[PDB]
């Protein structure tokens, strides 16, 4: 509860050091941002006092540094892939995915079957079109299958945490040399991991485990 | 290592609160005690700087408060017993303890057998005499057996972490009413638990366990 926080924050703040100057600068950016409302927003955010806020900022900055250091050169190389465009149909039942594949193999419209049967509300009204996306945008299971396809090829059912996908590859962009794009791949992985609560929390559990400490969620 | 310390100290210092005024007073008592040598003794003690020392004093005072609160009214009542005097012979082999008992039952001298066979160097040259002691002075196994004896009675072999004891009760003091001596029993348990590293460390492991945290020694 309040103890887990202290400990979890102590492990991160001790390993990923940030200067009090950097912490105080982030604190001042919040004071000028709200002014005389600082106490209210601080109260409304459920913070004891300014000391609690500072400790929460120290944690955020240390966590940000930890997420930035979590990106290895191997991680950057593992995301060096061409941007691809694909369509998909998502269903929860594996037999339903096999029956969808059977219909597409006969010539049935991929777009119309996606509009009727896909469970993916973000793409079903576009006939299953996901548009162009980079490596790391979709689930690893989906990505692994999509990059194995040839343009126009339809996958067999692909299991992912979201259900079963029938995937059609529809586009592949030219890829610039690694040295030309590696800085941008690293920036993208840094941002995606920082904006992902699931990653930042799995990183905390692993960090406590590396320190030989077992706690409850 | 250095992380276990931080965490172990954070759990105790958070639960058993001590004022910064009390901590600073203990720090100043050390400064006037050594004067210009403070840095050297601090360096010789293996302390980073004065901040490290203060955190170690904060821990000591919080631990002292935790040990003082570990003494319950039940603990005081469990130590309300007359001071007793006993002699003993300590041997490591249970058959040797049975053979010693057989000899004493025939009339053999307890004092001479203790001088020859006892492994307890603190009492063997006194013929096994431990003098008068209060509840909590000896191991619970030894104490439990000693208080069951009648004056002059010899025990069968009593197993303790030290080996096997043959115990003879030789004295028992009058006991004042509980209300008259309970303050002194509490003071004695506070002091014995504070001067005992084994207790202070078993108290830390239990405190981490109450907080649902598993760490390695």
């Amino acid at each position: 509860d309040m103890l887990y926080e202290m400990i979890a924050q102590d492990v991160i703040t001790k390993k990923y050091k940030v200067s009090d100057d950097d912490v105080d600068k982030e604190v001042q950016k919040a004071k000028s941002q709200y002014g005389d409302q600082f106490k209210n927003v601080l109260k409304n955010n459920g913070l004891k006092d300014e000391a609690d806020f500072k400790n929460q900022i120290k944690f955020k900055l240390s966590m940000n540094k930890a997420i930035k250091q979590s990106v290895t050169e191997k991680d950057v190389k593992d995301h060096y892939k061409p941007e691809i465009k694909a369509s998909h149909i998502l269903v929860s039942d594996e037999n339903e995915a096999k029956e969808i594949k059977k219909k597409l193999d006969t010539g049935a419209s991929f777009e119309e079957l996606a509009k009727q049967e896909s469970q993916d509300l973000l793409s079903k009204e576009k006939g299953g079109d996901l548009g162009y996306f980079h490596s790391g945008a979709m689930t690893p299971e989906f990505e692994t299958a999509a990059y194995k396809l040839k343009i126009g090829q339809i996958s067999d059912p692909v299991q992912s945490p979201n259900g079963y996908h029938i995937i059609k590859l529809t586009g592949k962009k030219d890829l610039k040399p690694y040295d030309e794009v590696k800085n941008s791949i690293r920036k993208n992985l840094e941002e995606e991991r920082t904006a992902d609560p699931i990653f930042g929390k799995k990183l905390l559990q692993s960090e406590l485990k590396k320190a030989n400490i077992k706690i409850n969620d």
